[PDB]
């Protein structure tokens, strides 16, 4: 297990996301929803060329799984996914600017809720949960698990679970009031809410 800190811009970031007064911490959602259908945008786009690059599954789709036992939401697609350079270094490195927007928007009268507008709505997330891990493998590379519970850091691993074929799970551990959720009722509320024409099936698991 390697461990790594954030850049000084992003630990503030989520120090302000997790520190903040902000009811409508819903959004966290769409915006795990949206980087999703934009993974899967992008393996669709690239199997147009080759199409071997679905030799490591064809469909492409969006299922939420809810866990009461664990306390877990998790979104798992069959998108591009990630390489260890993107979990390590680039997607950090892009972050920085939408960061430095975002909260310099803030400042000057923006909400939590336009996040996304500046490309780092992942860190919604943390609206939500106390630990957040992503296991994701890319056709080009190995499974990998990165994980981060704030204060500062977050770490990267080879992972030894069940194999994914293609894409992204995004294990949201949730805050201990933040259980609804969990329940079937309040996320497919939020899925028509915001998410309601995303153009991959998303399908929501009960139970
Ligand atoms: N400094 C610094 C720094 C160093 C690393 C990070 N992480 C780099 C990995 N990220 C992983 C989540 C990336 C965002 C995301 C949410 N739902 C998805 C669904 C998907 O299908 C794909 C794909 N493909 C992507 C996502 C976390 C931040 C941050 C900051």
């Amino acid at each position: 297990v390697e461990t790594f800190a954030f850049q000084a811009e992003i630990a503030q970031l989520m120090s302000l996301i997790i520190n903040t007064f902000y009811s409508n911490k819903e959004i966290f959602l769409r915006e795990l929803i949206s980087n999703s259908s934009d993974a899967l945008d992008k393996i669709r786009y690239e199997s147009l060329t080759d199409p071997s690059k679905l030799d490591s599954g064809k469909e492409l789709h969006i299922n939420l799984i809810p866990n009461k036992q664990d306390r877990t939401l998790t979104i798992v697609d069959t998108g591009i996914g990630m390489t260890k350079a993107d979990l390590i270094n680039n997607l950090g490195t892009i972050a920085k600017s939408g960061t430095k927007a975002f909260m310099e928007a803030l400042q000057a009268g923006a909400d939590i809720s336009m996040i996304g507008q500046f490309g780092v709505g992942f860190y919604s997330a943390y609206l939500v949960a106390e630990k957040v891990t992503v296991i994701t493998k890319h056709n080009d590379d190995e499974q990998y698990a990165w994980e981060s519970s704030a204060g500062g850091s977050f770490t990267v691993r080879t992972d030894t679970g069940e194999p994914m074929g293609r894409g992204t799970k995004v294990i949201l551990h949730l805050k201990e009031d933040q259980t609804e959720y969990l329940e079937e009722r309040r996320i497919k509320e939020i899925v028509k809410k915001h998410s309601q024409f995303i153009g991959y099936p998303i399908t929501l698991f009960v139970e």
